[PDB]
């Protein structure tokens, strides 16, 4: 039916899908650590059910549950995985008003300062499969260096398919110091029709960057579509690198998970800021996606199927012998309720793990500190 | 092959399943408010996938995704079937359940109310369920009736309740409950839902006591909330302001569950599961913690590790340094919401009669008299 | 003028003084650990100024800044300073005695009782307005103190730093009050080791015990000004933050007013404070019960009702704070987002040896666990 | 005998005094109304005891408990300076006269008029022989610069500090620029004070330090921050915070907090380290003890103290004795004791409007209704 660029050009709002990888980990099919997708062949019914839950939630994009392979004889079964995945994706995408998207991300074999040629071959190696499976469009995501991302877009444009590029960096800028605005520019110039940011930072942060990007493009005449797919984790204490530096990553993030109301707020802000491809990254479960779609329903003209088992703002609580519980079926109540953590012995924030060791500072100052205390004790 | 009572008698640890209803709500198949299971026929593949995820997590019980019908009967049947199918795929049994009824509260008489339990029992009889479970009771009075009604089947009966350490809505302490419940024929007794892990085990101790101080003997069962509810006044987390759309933050971590599972086991509980909030990985936490004792790891552990182990690898040193039990067992995880409190006062309405009001007048007057002195 | 018993019998509300010892520690005249009063002779002007600040705050009692000892000169210099300030206003002087190792390593009833008499002497020689056997946990001993003090024929008020649970020997609050009044205490209550809210829970119990025994007496409370919801059983002393990191738990004037109101409504007629109570805290008690007492303490001269002094102020939002409703309901912030709101007490609950046998079973479980993963994962 | 500039030039560390006004408010001598010093004559013994507690704590400066106004106020000011001088004389300390942001400027009252004020106050300070002058509380370099200028008239050393963080001053006059302009205007000592907790306060200093360095101008660094943790200071000082000024209790710093700050301050180059609102005597004592090794002595107040909980060595309880360690107190995340309260609060300021505010609610209201609409339609299918 309608392609990515068409939808956007028609003024439509493209609902993205959520955090596939994390959802499967909690369901028992993906192992935190390597975070690989071999379940697409080991447990297809699981991968399928998830894609369907997102589709039901209103998601318009089924991102392939793929991964870069080549892992060694000297080749890969990982390729069968990737293909099985694209297929499952396509199957579910076909079941609804959705497209399939192939993705590629930050290459370790780059952070070894290899070369644009070598690294770029990777992106092409993956592009192949996406070509063969005839994906609807491509997405370069999970990037902290425009430098590289720019390469990906370039490598992908080869396909002649629409290209979307988000980055996993917030406020400040990328790792080399490049500000968000510059990024967007460079990225669109490199051919990205859709640009934005994904994962690494929570909803609020993520939209701060978008504004900046938005700015950069405006102050350069370049025009493109805005995209955001943030964490569903509240990360106000995120110092840098993303929530990965947070002590709780990735087994104690439970409490930071956003509520449906949190997501609606974000979706509203996003839309009002101009973002038109609104999705989510790690942490986004099906109901989170459903929150985006319900919040913008008035604008889109419809409710996703999943809303069948839902209500406006607690409405399904109209009924219920208890008055105080029925009194919660109101937008005003949920939109303002400061929910409790349930953990009075825990802080509300944590210092990142950064350990970008200054150096002997973790020695000298420490030593100097130790000595100062003793000299001090002496004067006593 | 092995039945519920056999497993327990063999010294085995029966891993229960989790919070089916809540999980489907987040997945988009159960509407909050009515909380009904019509998806067993509208979207069987969904119900099936969940039962399988729990089974994969190490769960030994597939509780029927049934309910009480005013058809809804086809629903119930379709559910039991799906349950049985998945149960058959692994080392698990199917269990039929019944709970508190609106009619009890509409003081409807032991006869009338008891008919309900029998109406549901029928289906469970017809779909050869391995055993029965009377859960979700705030009044032993009624629960006792359920057990009685169910014993009719001659199948093993487990009765859990949602009551804190202070007894039920009739003042009956936990110990008394357990007694009355086992005397009524429950071979397995314990507490389910309405109270987080820690609390839930406080009651068990009490129940344990009551049975011990009465010579009655039975098997202990617990299936708590996966929600930290230290601010729960009384009448479960349902009275909490955040119920049921803002509980996110209180969700337990796998480490929280392991701790609980360990305490539970050490306290003597042998049927350890979970209620609302329990997702597949939570069940997997129970099974992994007691793996040494049980002799095996559930399949789901294939995509897991001991205590963060899968983090051994990872170019980052500080992240690799997290692959340790000591690290996760002691880490005080942050809420990520610095503008929110860590606790909330329940909603549970008590007064507005004489009090309440004056809890406004005398205060108003005091302020004025005070202002006067100035 | 009016004696202790008279005041109470006239229906009057006796405002107690605050946490002398802690206030002088923060001012630099008392050292924590020994917490002795040798400043009464080393820096009398300091001790004097404090007694005066409380007196100005509305306090009706100047408790001697005495100790257990030259230490005797100290004690005498203290009583004198007390008397001098007490004389400057509508206040009485009170001599106190508390739980000391005479009972610790168990020095009988004879030996221990001699102590109380040794201190009583000085109090007799200064003709204090009344006696207070405070800071107690074992009624057993407290009962001895009251007995030893009755010897003086002066009124005896009694207070124990104990919870809604019961004395250290295990006897419930009600029993305590009974035993204490029977032993001759005309005034009974609890002081220290627990925050406002808790402290009043016990009073209710005590109140009960006396009522359910026909015994009649006056109720007294002098709690901590520290919020201690996480207090386990042996006072805030077992709390990790004792005594150098209690800052955040300090009560606000509004907190104190609330307490004073509850206390009064419950029947307490001798309302004061212990550790943590600064002058303005005392002033909060007196202002809250002002309507009832008929007057405001002098210190109110530099104060206002409920933020009233904020009427003025070019800023509207700041002027909008000059209201009881605003301060009585404002959930003040901690300002420490990286800190928990509660802490587990320290009291090694004698596991002994298990504190080292359980920590074994855990170690072993982890290894056995690690073992299973090794086997099962290395074979599909 | 040693003057302010001498001390600093000798490499010495000048310990400032604390939050006099707030301390007297809690003690019952300063009304939270307009915060005036009439107690210097109504209750001298109180003012005296405080100055002495700071002096005992190691403070080297007794700032006059003065105030800008006929109102029986000049006698007040004089009585204050005297009390100050008396206590200053009792130890190794100097007296300092201060002036701050005044209502004039905020009503736009010509540099001439406003400047007269500073001179009116200067007079008294001249007459009582204050050792040096201080321009604290300044939210506009523009004005502060005027103060310094007005004060240089005295030929006495001039110290500058302001209540405005890294964002810079109201006029977008970044911290660096401020320091520059301030020293150029004659300030020998520059820094920040009031309305920014320890951590923040030192962030600005670094900036100022920078500005001066990148301009060859040289001067002495000074900081006297709040003893209140204000991570939520949305913008304006803690005055915009909901809890100001009667619910700040919980944010109060601990002695350990202060030591940390004092250490950072010193390491950053600050040599005049004091405190503003919230600083009690023991807070000052924390600064002095932390830098004791460097200074060569402990203030008298340390007589009733210990290194890091040392006084806990004794105590029948093992777990309590185990707390007599720097490592324990320096790392202990102290609890708030208020599980029903948040750890942060949004400041009070106000986005005027007439647009999407009287409307934010409108579009929101309408969206909810349209949303509600869609729900009815589909549950009919
Ligand atoms: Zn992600
Ligand atoms: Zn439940
Ligand atoms: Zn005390
Ligand atoms: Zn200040």
């Amino acid at each position: 039916k309608r392609g990515i660029l068409e939808r956007l050009n028609a003024g439509e709002v493209v609902i993205g899908d959520g955090g596939f990888v994390f959802a499967l980990e909690k369901r028992g099919y993906v192992k935190a650590g390597p975070w690989t997708p071999e379940a697409a062949v080991e447990h297809p019914e699981a991968v399928r059910q998830l894609h369907r839950e997102f589709l039901r939630a209103g998601s318009n994009v089924m991102q392939t549950f793929t991964f870069y392979a080549s892992e060694d004889a000297e080749k890969i079964s990982g390729q069968k995985v990737n293909e099985a995945a694209c297929d499952i994706a396509r199957q579910v995408a076909d079941e609804g008003d959705a497209l399939v998207a192939g993705g590629v991300s930050q290459t370790p074999s780059y952070l070894s300062c290899k070369s644009e040629t070598e690294v770029k071959k990777i992106f092409h190696q993956q592009l192949e499969v996406f070509m063969k499976k005839n994906v609807d469009f491509l997405i370069a995501e999970y990037f902290e260096h425009v430098e590289e991302a720019v390469w990906a877009v370039e490598a992908l444009k080869t396909s002649g398919k629409p290209i979307a590029a988000t980055m996993c960096i917030g406020p400040e800028g990328d790792l080399h110091g490049v500000s968000p605005g510059e990024c967007a520019v460079r990225l669109v110039k490199a051919g990205a029709a859709i640009v934005g940011v994904n994962c690494h930072f929570d909803p609020s942060t993520s939209l701060q960057t978008i504004k900046l990007m938005k700015e950069g493009l405006e102050a350069a005449r370049l025009k493109a579509y805005l995209m955001s797919q943030p964490l569903a984790y509240h990360t106000p204490d995120c110092g840098k690198q993303g929530f990965i530096d947070l002590p709780e990553f990735p087994f104690g993030l439970e409490p930071r998970v956003a509520t449906r109301w949190d997501i609606q707020k974000y979706a509203r802000e996003a839309y009002n800021l101009g973002v038109r491809y609104i999705g989510g990254c790690c942490g986004f479960e099906p109901y989170h996606i459903r929150a985006i779609a319900e919040e913008l329903a008035p604008e889109r003209g419809f409710l996703p199927p999943a809303s069948e088992k839902h209500g406006s703002w607690g409405s399904g609580l109209d009924m219920h012998t208890k008055p105080w519980i029925r009194a919660r079926a109101r937008k005003e109540y949920w939109q303002n309720l400061r929910i409790a953590s349930g953990r009075p012995y825990n802080p509300s924030m944590s210092k990142p793990d950064a350990w970008g060791v200054t150096k002997g500072a973790a020695e000298l100052m420490q030593q100097k500190e130790a000595t100062t205390e003793q000299q001090l004790r002496a004067l006593f």
